[PDB]
């Protein structure tokens, strides 16, 4: 039936902005997803409705469809259209900017598309990040019918007392990490993740877990205050990267193990430098570091044998991606 | 005559700016800037003809300087150079920068045409708007010589009382919309510029008249304060990108109108996001929107045989496209 | 020896900075360097080491090693950090933000050298330049661990007595110029960057004095406070931009040398303008005006037999280009 066909399409695409293709593991983000907050997910999901059916509209490739390429996007714009939204939630008349955005992703995914097909890379979240870098900007905490929240720069020296750090409270910051990714805040959610990652590859879930701990680290090596590294806006961008280059865009060696360590570290550091720089605009750094740190990690053109670049034709899960590397 | 050939391609470059190539066009829009204000004008003829002029100095294309684009850059320097001055109207020492900066405008405009070549992209106003950023930001409102026109971010809660809205203004703001692509603000320029448009290509009027329209609508849609609507601040990115997507760079069909005014939207949306991001540096967002648009939507790749992209070897005016479309 | 052929790779890499490839250049810079300061050195050899030896550890290219291409940027980043630190000289914590962002120059070296290999274009110092903003950025002056100094945006107008400006002083603006390409203000390390560059070419000598003295008097023409122009930090951007238009990447004839002028005065505006720019963020404009304009003034595309994009595989010295190029 054509209306499971699409439903399916929109439970992949959830599930790609963990890196996965899974029914399955979509059903069980969308389920963390009701557990952080309904109203979010609510947001999110109609974003990736709106996403898939504009993709399908403007005659746009069957298979990227099928396979959720073209709703991984739009779900993380409408969800964090209700993070950073300062009228509250069930503020029902935010779903208009989800329905516009959600329509715009698939645009940008196609022209950043062509533009990144010459030297072979992946859109990433770009498409994403255009869009709501737009709206937040466009909009801002001044509005009459879409204000956001206030976004300020450090105007103080921040007082860390290291005698008083939380290391439990550190330490969950890993399932949180993994959580941010939606912008989910709950422990649980992430564990719900994290649940989802593993029944599909459990490399993911393994690079994700080092990549939130690995950003954690190098969030501390900063002096990052402690309430931003508890919620994971550290975090995050490191999982992301850290699944990109450790076995979904080149074969899992050790060699690409460490390099993908390294991509987490760029990532959390330009993490730090993007949200310093973009909060003047009033604007998040909102994944921006992934994309950057994990395309300027995908272009290294590099000697060794064993960090072997992937053709985009051929990228299911790391398992998959060694399989058919070994077999070629 | 050469004299006469180089005014000739002055008068063109002109034209070149509201997408049209047309020596009468061209006075009719020097008529309109007359009109408006002749400091401006002259600050702006000034710099095509500078633009003009080291276009062939630097052995550019023949066939690119006879055909006007190599001058519509410069005179929107020079014009808004005249428009973001502090010092008042008729303030000679500001020829210079504009002597400078139109010099500089071909060299952008032919490193970009390189850059955009491997795509094939147009440059838009990408090298005009490198230039003019350069200036406003070299200069500021801080200067001794040169001052510029504070911009400031918004504050505060902008009060909008929709119940005294003059609708007839909000009209008006379409013709002011299509002049505030020269910077010029006079209803009368407007409609000026409506003639000089319509004695060329019937479809490039209307194309512009219905994206200043979408762009007023777009702006009220997102609280923008009235009195900006009204002097077509939130109008002009609208039009290029309307009159770009329907019949210049695309074969116009129905598919193709409605990606044109999807582009407006765009544009729209991302005017106002760019002005208040470019706002804290103290800039404006000349026509940037417009070019970031319209390349987004101009390197969109989709199935649909109806959205053809012309090359730019055969780009006159929609009608002629349409016609050699259809020849082939 | 495998350390004394490390050791040459590193002297060489500390001349690619001033555009030239010579031991004793390098070791004259080393020297000029201990004259300004012994800490700033330490820093920056530790990052142009840590940049090679990242180099070969990523199996990067013999020859870019060999020829220094790999350890310019590292030993930027180091001086630069050692400048724009507050907590004073010998605050030996700061080595590790060394480490670090040196070992991730090579990282974006190479990715941004396969971006620019489609076009023939060189990285120039992109890499650094995105190195060092990250970490000025993800640090700022609010830091416990390492902070940077405060940049602040004009807020009020210069008061600039034109009748009061020291024209020796002026003039020693030259020699300071070319030594801020380190970050130093010594003159006589200038002077020593003067004789180690000459050693080598004259050629680039004659163009970083011309260049510098041409971001002078650009610096001049906008009301640029006095202050500033000593140190040179007008000058410096204008001096690399003139090095690589002269006789580095096109082959010397008048034309180029009148482009190569062209490219510094585009240089030096563009250094105010992001200088103005970036101070919001509390970040310096350090060498992308360089960067930017250089790379554009190697886009350009003219008919005029006499401007010779050189190959990037036949890049040596101006004189050996020249030689090259009257050969074939
Ligand atoms: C020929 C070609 O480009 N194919 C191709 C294009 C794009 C992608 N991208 C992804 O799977 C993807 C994009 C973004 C993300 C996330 C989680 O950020 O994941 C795969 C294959
Ligand atoms: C002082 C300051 O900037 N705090 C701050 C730090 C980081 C962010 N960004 C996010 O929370 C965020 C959440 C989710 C995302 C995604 C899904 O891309 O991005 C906001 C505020
Ligand atoms: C081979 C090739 O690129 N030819 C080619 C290059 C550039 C253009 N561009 C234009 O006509 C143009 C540029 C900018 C604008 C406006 C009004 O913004 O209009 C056409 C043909
Ligand atoms: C608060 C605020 O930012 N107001 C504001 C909004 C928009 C502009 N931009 C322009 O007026 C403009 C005029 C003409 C152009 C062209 C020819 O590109 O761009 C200035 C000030
Ligand atoms: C095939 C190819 O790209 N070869 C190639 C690549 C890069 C360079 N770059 C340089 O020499 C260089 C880079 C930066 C600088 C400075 C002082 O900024 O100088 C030469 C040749
Ligand atoms: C008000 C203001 O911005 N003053 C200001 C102007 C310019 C700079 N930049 C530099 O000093 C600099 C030094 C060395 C470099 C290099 C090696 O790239 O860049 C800092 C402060």
């Amino acid at each position: 039936s054509p209306v499971f066909q699409f439903f399916d399409w929109v439970l992949r695409g959830t599930s790609q902005v963990m890196f996965v293709n899974n029914p399955l593991s979509g059903i069980l983000i969308i389920l963390g997803l009701f557990i952080q907050n309904p109203w979010w997910a609510i947001s999110g999901c109609l974003g990736t409705i709106m996403s898939t059916l504009t993709a399908l509209i403007l005659s746009q490739d069957k298979s990227a469809i099928a396979a959720g390429f073209h709703g991984y996007n739009g779900v993380l714009v409408g969800l964090l259209m209700a993070v950073f939204s300062d009228k509250g939630d069930y503020y029902w008349w935010l779903l208009l900017p989800v329905i516009i955005m959600s329509m715009s992703c698939p645009i940008l995914s196609s022209a950043l598309g062509t533009i990144f097909s010459k030297w072979d890379l992946p859109v990433f979240t770009l498409p994403f990040n255009i869009t709501v870098t737009l709206y937040l900007a466009a909009t801002g905490h001044y509005n009459l019918f879409f204000p956001t929240t206030l976004l300020q720069p450090a105007s103080a020296m921040p007082n860390i007392t290291w005698s008083e750090v939380q290391v439990p409270l550190l330490l969950r910051a890993i399932p949180v990490g993994i959580g941010q990714v939606y912008g989910c805040d709950n422990p649980w959610t992430g564990g719900i993740f994290l649940i989802a990652l593993f029944i599909s590859s459990p490399l993911i879930c393994l690079h994700a877990a080092i990549g939130s701990t690995m950003g954690m680290l190098a969030a501390l090596t900063i002096a990052t205050p402690f309430d931003s590294i508890y919620f994971g806006l550290c975090g995050f961008n490191s999982t992301l990267a850290c699944i990109a280059i450790g076995g979904m865009f080149y074969v899992i060696t050790w060699q690409t193990h460490l390099l993908a360590i390294a991509c987490a570290l760029f990532a959390a550091y330009l993490g730090a430098a993007l949200a310093n720089m973009l909060s003047v605009f009033g604007l998040p750094p909102c994944t921006w570091p992934f994309c950057l740190s994990a395309l300027t990690f995908l272009l290294l053109t590099t000697n060794n044998p064993a960090i072997y670049k992937l053709p985009l034709s051929k990228v299911t899960y790391p398992e998959a991606n060694r399989i058919y590397y070994l077999s070629q």
